């Protein structure tokens, strides 16, 4: 449906649309600037991975309350409807899923793009995940894990230990151990060494990059308070 | 497309989907319930008057931030966006008054329903009022008042002053009076009379009747106090 617009437009629009909070338009403008088929600026990403964050937030919400209401009441309509939210969740990351495999990720070379893009996978993997059941759970499971690994290999060959992409890598994989491959040890020392060696590199940095790394810095931080 | 789904399946989703704050989904298991063809009980009609607000409130908002873009800026984009948001705002109350028309507000015969219905239709034609401009617009705003008159002369007629839905309706034809119809004083008017004519009557509440009344008439003292 976006076929018609120019790049850059879509871009435009996109930003307007994180302005104005709308993030299911912000989201359907920069599917529409990756099938354009040219890679994607930091900034662009960023953009990509905002819009998505937010539409897949407001159904894993939806579908925390219904399945909470479901499981409390265990006529066909709370499971129908959960079912529902599930379905069009399961569509949203799909189409992310395949946004990425067509050909985001096979055309990211830099370490920067790479990670990020790995990331994004895991966490797509990760958010189906939840929404799963038994031996679909562990294939699904198996693919958000494989994601992260390869993000974390690369991350921590190519990038200092306080870049943000590595910082919020590390972070989401530790959820991903905690969550769902119920491994709260990995999780725990997993965000441990990442702040620790977060910390002892935070010397090396400017005023504004210290910013941005000690805020990630304090998310692991609060799991870890969370999780101890 | 909610053909084939009960009546009370209908409304038992809408109130899940309000629950999962999926307002969308409310709206449309709403509308519905409606096309069914028979009149709404005062909880459904309510279930109704909260999906449809929540949904043009987004749109509501997305306008006004985009509009606000807009007139600062004076490429095509901000008018275009703008523009889609405004023609999906205006078929939201295009299909709301539609639903008030087909045939919701000939069938109800009760005053607390006929007053509901016709504030209601006032309130669609406002928000229709607040995107449109020149004589389209006067048009309108004509459709607007002689809603909210219509509901306010058969709410003085059969409703004490403290009733909530009579409440309601003044504030909001108030509004109507100062934000769209340039007539600051009869904004003012009505919403002091109003407030005036409560405060007598509260002495024949109960205590939960009392608090519904009073919290409206905070709202009528709001707006004086920004009025004034
Ligand atoms: O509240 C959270 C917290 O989850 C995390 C904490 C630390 C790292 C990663 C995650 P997430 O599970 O990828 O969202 N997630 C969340 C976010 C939204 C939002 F804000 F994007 F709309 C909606 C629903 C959920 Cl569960
Ligand atoms: O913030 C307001 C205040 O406007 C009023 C104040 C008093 C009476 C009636 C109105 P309204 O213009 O019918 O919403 N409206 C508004 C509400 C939403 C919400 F909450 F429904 F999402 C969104 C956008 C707006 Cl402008
Ligand atoms: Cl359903
Ligand atoms: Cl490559
Ligand atoms: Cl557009
Ligand atoms: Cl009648
Ligand atoms: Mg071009
Ligand atoms: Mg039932
Ligand atoms: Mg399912
Ligand atoms: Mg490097
Ligand atoms: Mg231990
Ligand atoms: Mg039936
Ligand atoms: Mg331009
Ligand atoms: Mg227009
Ligand atoms: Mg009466
Ligand atoms: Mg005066």
């Amino acid at each position: 449906a976006m076929g018609s617009m120019e790049r850059a437009s879509l871009i435009q629009k996109a930003k307007l649309a994180e302005q104005a909070e709308r993030y299911e338009d912000m989201a359907a403008f920069m599917k529409g600037a990756v099938e354009k088929g040219e890679e994607l600026s930091c900034e662009e990403r960023n953009l990509l991975s905002v819009a998505y964050k937010n539409v897949v937030g407001g159904q894993r919400a939806a579908w925390r309350v219904l399945s909470s209401i479901e499981q409390k009441s265990n006529g066909p309509e709370v499971r129908e409807y959960r079912e529902k939210v599930e379905t069009e969740l399961q569509g949203v990351c799909d189409t992310v899923l395949g946004l990425l495999d067509s050909h985001l990720i096979k055309e990211a070379g830099d370490a920067e793009s790479r990670v990020f893009y790995l990331k994004m996978k895991g966490d797509y993997y990760r958010y189906l995940a939840e929404v799963a059941t038994g031996d679909d759970k562990k294939r699904i499971i198996d693919s958000a894990r494989s994601a992260y690994q390869e993000a974390m290999d690369i991350s921590k060959k190519e990038m200092p230990p306080t870049n943000p992409i590595r910082l919020g890598l590390a972070l989401n994989f530790s959820v991903f151990h905690y969550e769902i491959a119920n491994s709260p040890e990995e999780a725990i020392s997993l965000a441990k060494t990442t702040f620790d060696e977060a910390m002892a590199d935070l010397h090396t940095l400017s005023e504004d990059s210290y910013k941005d790394s000690t805020l990630i810095m304090q998310l692991l931080r609060d799991n870890l308070t969370l999780w101890t």
